[PDB]
């Protein structure tokens, strides 16, 4: 049944690859050759070709997804040679170097290799590579709540932060063979953080907030032709909305709205005066001033939904069945904006794709 | 099998409706009853009591409405005894009176005879009681485009509108019996209109923008039991961003945004200046202001959510199973801020229920 899985899914992965990329003729061949390799090694290695175009496919086929037109370009790294947590260490190292490109962000996936019967070769901790700790002790809160198990159980591997609300957590993983993952101290050159200041608004300052440039999943599982690839950490640029409206405003994260509002000079005391929402826009205006004044790729939510509704259209031109989540499409201010909002989405889950995993902790 | 689909309908509303009642000891008599009058005439006549707890119930299984908490309260008037369309025409207008209620607005709905063999015995055209015409002329849009197709079969009938940007149109609808429908205009004295003005800012005016009170749903099927209510508008209050962010926001409806962000001084020029989303919350913090200083009954969107998680709280405390459209309950504007974004929601039908029915003309 798992080798039927395998042998499955191989067969329409391959099928469909080889068809986008004109090779439709060597799909026969090639598929006698996967089918004796699985026979004889219970697996198949895909080639270099097939791994970079179901990286794309897979981006391609993210339904939350409203960045999905670029997915032809993204930049592929294969580090399946990996064998040591240095070369690890290094690979995730670079892959935030060169995404990162001076702040002219590389959409990069950099990929290791994959699981071989369910058994994990790299096992990657971090949510993102880039993320600040967080901090529940008796009432007093610090840093991003989100990463406060993460970051409980960093403390338990020798780990101690600093306990600014910012604090970067360190790379930590583990190796195939190893009780324990190993971690390891970023280097401060490798990551560009932005100071949210407002174009208008001289005091916004005061705020002190700052979020960092480049967000780097690291923690999806990477489904290509019955392959799994657990550890494959991949990058884009952020949506405003996502720092403003979301990671700085949550009640949940940073919580900031009550104080945006003050530093703006409107009141926070009635529902019936919005400031809740007006506390949203300039914040989130702060975000998209700060990340360009900074020299940070970033998109604002009208132009990422107008980009995604090229992407809507390239596939109809492509014959391409469009599949989606609406709920995590339409952004989370000024929604009905978009043309999002006004339509329906089919979120049929296609591979190749990326998958939530079990956290290795907690 | 349409006696059966009547019949089984019947046993399911009376038995949970009488149990709600504290009546669950009259259901097998009253069922009897009930089973005896559908063999002998085709159908069966709710009591008072039924037709009653059957609105509300309705009103408390509308998936799509944020306003639930108040479902008990709804105020039901019985016009099952209307046989003229000048008993039609005054029962509507009587509805706009004490719905309105000087600004302080009752919920409210007015039942209508139901259908017999599906034959409708009264067909309203409206969308709402109160709404505002709309023309496209060759390039020339003027009013409410949602309006064009029932303001256009109107002005077939003899009526004719003044091509204003807000001209009321009248009632029509049409009685079993006769091809066409009549039509009257509302005396302006029953409509209570509000001028948006903005609370801070003078120039707001300069837009001369207004809405109507009142919004009172005309065209839903209320579904009670098997039994067809097609015509019973109801009435609720408005939640500012229904006017704010879609009426006089949406490019197909009244699209105002450039007009509010010119008069409010910012520029439309570029995306990231997230002008739409800073106009959005001017015009409905306007909005709200207007409704308020016009002694006119509205909520805003932070407070009705706040008001529907009670609404989640009481039926979990009644042990009711809850259901609800999470596409339709967050609100256009800030949909984050509130808990409904949060969370998600069973979107199964339940009846009694208002239903979607075709529209008698176009
Ligand atoms: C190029 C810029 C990109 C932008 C602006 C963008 C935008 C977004 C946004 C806003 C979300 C929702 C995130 C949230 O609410 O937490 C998202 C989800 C997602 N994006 Fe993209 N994205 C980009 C590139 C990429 C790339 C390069 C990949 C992978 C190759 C990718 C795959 C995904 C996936 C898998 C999700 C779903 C995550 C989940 O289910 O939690 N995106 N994207
Ligand atoms: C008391 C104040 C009320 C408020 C503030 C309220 C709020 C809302 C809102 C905002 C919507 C979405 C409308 C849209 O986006 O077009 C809605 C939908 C709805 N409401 Fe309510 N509502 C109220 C009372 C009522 C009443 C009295 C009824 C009926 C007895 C009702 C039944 C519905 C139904 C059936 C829908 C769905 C309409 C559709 O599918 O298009 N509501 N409500
Ligand atoms: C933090 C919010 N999301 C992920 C949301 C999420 C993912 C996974 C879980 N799973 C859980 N185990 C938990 C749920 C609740 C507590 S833990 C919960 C939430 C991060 C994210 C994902 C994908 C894209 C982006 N934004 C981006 N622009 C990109 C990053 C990388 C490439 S594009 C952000
Ligand atoms: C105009 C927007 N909605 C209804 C949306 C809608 C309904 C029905 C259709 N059906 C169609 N036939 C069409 C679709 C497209 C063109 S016509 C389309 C849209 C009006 C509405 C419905 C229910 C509640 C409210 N708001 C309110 N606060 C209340 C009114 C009455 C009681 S509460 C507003
Ligand atoms: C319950 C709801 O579906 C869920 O909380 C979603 C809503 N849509 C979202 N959309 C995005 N992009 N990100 C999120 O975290 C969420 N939360
Ligand atoms: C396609 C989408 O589901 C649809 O256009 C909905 C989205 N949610 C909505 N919610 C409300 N309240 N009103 C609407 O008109 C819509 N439009
Ligand atoms: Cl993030
Ligand atoms: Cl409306």
């Amino acid at each position: 049944e798992e080798k039927e899985i395998l042998w499955n899914e191989a067969k329409a992965f391959i099928a469909a690859c080889y068809q986008e990329l004109g090779k439709a003729a060597e799909v026969k061949d090639r598929l006698a050759d996967i089918k004796s390799e699985i026979d004889l090694t219970g697996s198949y290695v895909h080639t270099k070709e097939e791994l970079e175009h179901g990286a794309k496919m897979a981006w391609r086929n993210s339904n939350r997804c409203i960045g999905r037109l670029f997915w032809n370009s993204l930049n592929v790294i294969d580090r399946r040679d990996v064998r040591t947590k240095e070369e690890v260490r290094d690979a995730l190292f670079h892959h935030i170097e060169t995404a990162t490109n001076n702040g002219k962000i590389r959409p990069t996936i950099t990929i290791f290799p994959p699981e071989e019967k369910g058994e994990k070769q790299v096992e990657i901790w971090n949510h993102q590579l880039i993320r600040y700790a967080g901090y529940e002790s008796d009432g007093e809160r610090i840093g991003d709540p989100a990463s406060c198990s993460l970051t409980a159980a960093c403390e338990e591997l020798g780990w101690r932060g600093e306990r600014t609300d910012f604090d970067l957590l360190p790379l930590i993983f583990r190796m195939k063979g190893d009780e324990q993952p190993v971690w390891y101290e970023l280097p401060r050159s490798l990551v560009i953080e932005v100071p949210i200041t407002h174009p208008d608004i001289e005091a916004f300052s005061d705020l002190e907030l700052k979020w960092y440039g480049v967000p780097i999943i690291s923690d999806m599982k990477l489904e290509v032709g019955g392959i799994h690839y657990n550890a494959a950490p991949f990058n884009g640029w952020y949506m405003g909305t996502e720092i403003g409206a979301r990671n700085l405003a949550d009640e949940k994260r940073y919580d900031k709205l009550k104080k945006v509002a003050s530093v703006i000079g409107i009141a926070a005391d009635y529902n019936t005066d919005l400031w809740k929402d007006q506390a949203l826009v300039e914040l989130n205006k702060a975000v998209l001033h700060s990340y360009k004044k900074q020299g940070v790729s970033i998109v604002d939510h009208h132009t990422a939904a107008s980009q995604f509704k090229r992407f809507e259209e390239q596939a109809e031109e492509a014959g391409r069945k469009l599949t989606g989540d609406w709920t995590w499409l339409i952004p989370p201010i000024s929604p009905a904006a978009t043309h999002i909002f006004h339509r329906s989405y089919d979120n049929s889950i296609v591979k190749p794709n990326y998958f939530y995993q079990d956290k290795p902790y907690e």
